């Protein structure tokens, strides 16, 4: 919400290789790095 919002888009931009990966892939394809954020935001109630 405020103080920095999380990309509300689908695909996520990697940090190591900085490659474009689908929101379905749990990990990257180039560097094969595990997506950050252990907890799933979904947990909370949608708008
Ligand atoms: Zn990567």
């Amino acid at each position: 919400g405020s103080s920095g919002s999380s990309g509300v888009i689908g695909t996520w931009d990697c940090d190591t290789c900085l490659v474009q990966n689908k929101p379905e892939a749990i990990k990257c394809v180039a560097c094969e790095t595990p997506k950050p954020g252990t907890c799933v935001k979904r947990a909370l109630t949608l708008t």
